[PDB]
């Protein structure tokens, strides 16, 4: 055995860290509904992990490179566990969830939550516990990648180093699996499960204001991190201050390293943003929210991604590759991924033709600007709230904003069918089997586009496999181009850059440039602002895919320069 024992312990810690991350990112809606926490504060609670990890991922990645790396990893996992337990803590202190607990809109002739929440948050509201409990995860997660991997790449064999990193990044996928299954098994248990008799709880997952046993999940994450930290306290050191600024200057002055950091920042920002908004893209362009984007995609994706990471490691090992070799392999990965992106632009469909946003409500003449579209002879008599968004589809295949705007005055209502009838707007032609009708929901797109949806899913799985075939190349190329005694600080600073400029900023400006294309903004009662109901299909696609491809092209260009400069140096 030997280093293999540390490898197993570090794999367990990877599982714990990924499970913690996903189980924090899966309980946002639950906690929010049981805490009188304005979404704005929920964003801050979620960013607690970042504000904790950033201030430390360097100060512990250099000072730890000299003092018994395994014990530091163990203290880190133990801190992560205590953080999870302290996150689940507030459930035993507060009271019961006693605060547990239409609009057909046919046409015819103050801060209350924050106010009560603020009152509830008059002092240090219980929410702070979660925030801090989450921040601890940061302070505990940081000595795993920088302080662990260095160890391996400094105590392994000459070529083995890579296969291990592949095995670690491929076992870390057992994290999201156990997280998803344990959440969807636990998000079905009422918040106060065991305390209250579950036969009286009226609220249901189908109904609103339902809260599950959220304290049990963070508790599980905590117990799992603690059980993963127990083994680390037994491995040995070696299995056989005006210095910090000095080393940091000598690692930033290194041209190859800063060039590679900028490159990986660009590329990883592009991926992260693409995978953050790919679901909204699939929904807005084709019209398949969860037809194939459902858990199925997850169970078919996880084995692919794991196989990608492991094959990347194995190919870096089996096929002996020098530093230039790893650079060329990563560049080939980037070329294949960018070719797939530049393929995506050929899989596109027509725009969602909805009355009032792209055409006049009559459906005859297209309108240029959706702002100030005049009402037609359909409804000028029908008092219709123009801000309401209730997509309905008639026999003509045209989507409408609201059944009121549809020109309808009747609906099944209590009866199960959603059909509407008698509406001047659907009356486009004559003697054409004009049995005016309308079903609830957006117009389902013709088979010609759902067929392209499968092309999209296929090339997306292929591009995720080809981008996971190189996900074990960044760390190796970083450890190889930095001086031998600075690997940990290199990995730490690189994780800082990747997380603080590709995990916090990339979704932000992607969301901004995407919201540049919104056509209908849910106006709010407190303000005209809100979420977006629909995006212009072709313009949203263009903006999103174009920004992603531009980032990828800048990345690939840097790769060329880097491989060049590197081949010049060596
Ligand atoms: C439909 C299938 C499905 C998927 C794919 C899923 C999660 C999922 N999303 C991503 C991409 C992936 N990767 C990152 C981030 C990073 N990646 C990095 O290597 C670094 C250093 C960062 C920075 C923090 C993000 C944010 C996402 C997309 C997350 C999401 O929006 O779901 C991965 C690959 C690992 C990863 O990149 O973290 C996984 C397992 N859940 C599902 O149900
Ligand atoms: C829907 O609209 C039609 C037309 O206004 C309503 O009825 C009639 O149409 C047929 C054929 O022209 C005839 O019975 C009369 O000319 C119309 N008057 C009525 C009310 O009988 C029909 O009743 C409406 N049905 C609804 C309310 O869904
Ligand atoms: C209208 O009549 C046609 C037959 O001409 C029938 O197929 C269709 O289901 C009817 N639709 C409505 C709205 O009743």
């Amino acid at each position: 055995n030997g280093l293999k024992m540390f490898l197993a312990a570090l794999s367990l810690s990877f599982i714990a860290k990924t499970l913690g991350a996903i189980i924090m990112k899966s309980s946002i809606i639950h906690i929010e509904r049981r805490f009188e926490i304005s979404s704005s504060l929920v964003g801050f609670i979620d960013g607690s992990f970042e504000i904790g990890n950033l201030l430390v991922i360097v100060f512990v990645s250099y000072f730890g490179s000299k003092l018994h790396r395994p014990k530091l990893i163990g203290i880190g996992c133990f801190i992560m566990g205590i953080g999870g337990v302290l996150t689940a803590l507030p459930h035993f202190f507060m009271g019961y969830y006693r605060y547990s607990k239409s609009t057909l809109s046919t046409c015819l002739i103050s801060p209350e939550i924050v106010g009560k929440g603020c009152l509830k948050e008059s002092g240090s509201y219980m929410w702070i516990y979660v925030f801090m409990g989450n921040m601890l995860r940061g302070i505990g997660e940081t000595p795993i990648v920088p302080l662990g991997l260095s160890y391996i790449d400094d105590f392994a064999k000459e070529g083995h180093s890579s296969l291990y990193l592949g095995i670690l990044n491929a076992i870390a996928m057992i994290g999201p699996i156990i997280g998803f299954t344990l959440g969807s098994l636990f998000s079905k248990m009422y918040v106060d499960i065991g305390y209250v008799d579950l036969s009286t709880i009226r609220i249901t997952p189908t109904d609103s204001r339902w809260v599950g046993a959220w304290w049990l999940n963070f508790l599980v994450s905590g117990l799992f991190s603690i059980i993963s930290s127990i083994p680390f306290f037994f491995l040995p050191q070696t299995p056989n201050v005006t210095g910090f600024f000095q080393s940091f200057k000598s690692i930033l002055t290194n041209p190859l390293y800063v060039m590679f950091v900028l490159l990986t920042l660009l590329q990883v920002s592009s991926y992260i943003g693409a995978f953050t908004y790919v679901f909204k893209y699939v929904e807005q362009q084709y019209g398949q929210p969860s037809s194939k984007a459902n858990i199925l995609l997850g169970v078919i994706t996880i084995p692919i991604f794991a196989s990608g990471m492991f094959l990347g490691g194995y190919i870096i090992k089996k096929f002996k590759l020098n530093t230039v070799g790893i650079a060329k392999f990563s560049c080939f990965t980037a070329v294949m991924s960018l070719s797939f992106y530049l393929l995506y632009f050929f899989i596109l469909c027509e725009n969602k033709s909805v009355a009032g946003l792209t055409m006049t409500y009559d459906g005859n003449n297209p309108v240029t600007s959706h702002r100030d579209v005049p009402l037609s002879y359909c409804n000028s008599d029908c008092n219709c709230d123009e801000s309401q968004w209730e997509p309905v589809c008639g026999n003509n295949g045209i989507t409408y904003i609201s059944p009121c705007l549809a020109g309808c005055k009747s609906s099944s209502g209590n009866k199960k069918p959603i059909v509407f009838y008698n509406c001047s707007c659907l009356e486009v032609t004559g003697l054409q089997n004009r049995n005016y009708s309308a079903h609830l929901g957006e117009c389902p797109r013709d088979d010609a586009c759902t067929r392209k949806f499968y092309f999209f899913v296929a090339i997306q799985v292929l591009n995720l496999f080809f981008s996971a075939l190189g996900g074990t190349s960044h760390v190796m190329l970083i450890v190889k181009i930095v001086q031998p005694e600075l690997k940990s600080l290199a990995l730490g600073f690189h994780s800082m850059v990747i997380r603080a400029l590709g995990g916090i900023l990339a979704p932000i400006y992607f969301g901004a440039l995407i919201d540049t294309t919104c056509i209908k903004w849910s106006t709010n009662n407190c303000g005209t602002r809100g979420s977006c109901r629909t995006y212009n299909s072709t313009s949203f696609s263009r903006v999103y895919l174009g920004l992603s491809s531009m980032l990828r092209v800048s990345s690939l260009v840097l790769y060329i320069i880097l491989i060049y400069a590197m081949k010049k140096k060596y």
